[PDB]
RNA sequence: GGCCCGGGGCGGUUCGAUUCCGCCCUGGGCCAC
């Protein structure tokens, strides 16, 4: 019931069994024939590559070398028509350039094309940097795979796994350095408990000092960050979780938490107690990928948020959801209804020409005096938050991201109440509210 | 697509805007890559 205790029968969680190796080995086997009959000259990398990927991610990643010299529409081209070739099924995916992506003998597999070199200089993509990553790694990883697969699996329970946008955690190579640098799990876990928002680890000089932000630099270039996407509440969330697990280790922190759905009825109630406005913007789901959709959300998000309190409606918190269908901007305010006149400061009695100004304005009650300077009631335009995001949404749509704004302004509407607590978002008003239980 | 930084125009708002809320062009860096 000790640490120890607990990564044993965490192993049985993360680290892949038999048959799933098995089902890799062959489908690597068939794989490589299957170039070779081409004659292609290929790497596989990735964490299948080195045996550091956690049981039930099994997808092997072959990447293509091309001579410096070609172009860049060569590769694509000619990546595509090997991808062809070689793969059972395909289907063209994208991300900084085009690749092939499919299955062999049951596994997925993505065949990327990049340029062979030498030395991290020269390189032009991305995608290109992918092998000397992966050649730091191979020597140096050997035998601490099942320490990657603890730490992936630990990441992974918590929501904080992947380094795309809709996660904003570790990558897996972020893990995998980690691991070179602390020498197992428990190493890591227990060292990440003192880290903080300006420590910078750099693995390729064996040490730890202090930065302007969180900097893993990268092993094959120093100016690279690693975890420059990881956010800054996820590193906290990560640095809580060490010290958490430290405190009183558990199998659950290995295992995805339950949905935990709740019945809307409850979630009624709760609102009612919390007596606040709680409110979504509803809009059709741009057809754009999640790498340009959740920072969209996020923004989108934040510039309501920022209006909803420089209104002063007392904004709580935010989130958002995205759905196959339509998109949802949650939000929760302490003022479900403000006044309708305001104050708005004025001039210093002293100031006569600026005093005859702001009397010039033609108001409904009049302008008063108070400690030196004049004020001015006025009125407002609206006096709830949804009056007020409805107005903000209908002529602002434009800032709150190309996609998400233009689906705003073809249509959006403002839910709440009963009507909000049937749509898809119960999970995220649960956690934006602390509902716990 | 988003984020950071810096320019040239603008609009609305305000007693007062470089500085609030926004929009055109526009140069550089970063992120998912």
């Amino acid at each position: 019931m000790k640490v120890e205790e607990i990564l044993e029968k965490a192993l049985e969680l993360v680290i892949p069994d038999e048959e799933e190796v098995r089902k890799g080995r062959e489908a690597e086997e068939e794989l490589r024939r299957r170039l070779d009959e081409l004659g292609v000259e290929y790497v596989f990398v990735g964490s299948y590559a080195r045996n550091t990927w956690l049981k039930g991610s099994l997808e092997i990643d072959v990447f293509l070398l091309f001579p410096e010299e070609f172009s860049k529409e060569e590769l694509r081209e000619r990546g595509l028509e090997i991808g062809k070739a070689v793969l059972d099924s395909y289907e063209i995916r994208y991300a900084e350039h085009p690749y092939v992506h499919g299955v062999v003998k049951g596994v997925e597999v993505d065949v990327v094309p990049c340029y062979k070199l030498k030395e991290p200089k020269n390189i032009k993509s991305a995608v290109d940097r992918t092998p000397f990553h992966h050649k730091w790694l191979e020597g140096r990883i050997k035998g601490k795979e099942n320490e990657v697969r603890l730490l992936k699996g630990f990441l992974k329970a918590n929501g904080i796994y992947g380094a795309e946008y809709k996660v904003r955690g570790f990558s897996g190579y972020l893990c995998e350095l980690l691991i070179v640098f602390y020498g197992s799990f428990l190493e890591t876990v227990k060292n990440a408990r003192r880290w903080t928002r300006r420590t910078v680890i750099d693995v390729a000089k064996g040490e730890v000092r202090k930065g302007e932000e969180f900097f893993v630099v990268d092993p094959v270039d120093e100016k690279r960050n690693v975890a420059a996407n990881l956010s800054l509440d996820n590193l906290a969330r990560f640095v809580h979780l060490c010290r958490e697990f430290m405190e009183a280790p558990s199998l659950g922190f290995f295992k995805p938490k339950h949905p935990l759905e709740i019945e809307p009825e409850r979630l009624r109630k709760i609102v009612e107690e919390r007596g606040t406005a709680v409110f979504a913007v509803k809009f059709r789901k741009p057809d754009i990928v999640d790498d340009n959709l959740y920072p969209q959300l996020e923004r989108a998000s934040r510039k309501i948020f920022e209006f909803l309190e420089r209104e002063n409606f007392m904004p709580l918190r935010s989130a958002f959801k995205a759905s196959e269908e339509f998109c949802y901007l949650l939000f929760e305010c302490q003022i479900k209804e403000i006044s309708r006149v305001f104050r708005r400061m004025g001039p210093q009695f002293e100031d006569e020409r600026n005093v005859k100004k702001f009397l010039s304005r033609n108001r409904a009650f009049r302008p008063f005096i108070e400690n030196g300077r004049w004020w001015a009631f006025e009125m407002r335009k609206f006096t709830t938050p949804e009056e007020g995001v409805r107005s903000y949404a209908s002529t602002h749509w434009h800032t709150l991201g190309k996609n998400v704004g233009e689906s705003i302004r073809e249509y959006f509407e403002i839910i709440s109440g009963e009507k909000l607590f049937k749509e898809p978002v119960t999970a995220e008003l649960c956690e934006m509210m602390g509902v716990k239980d």
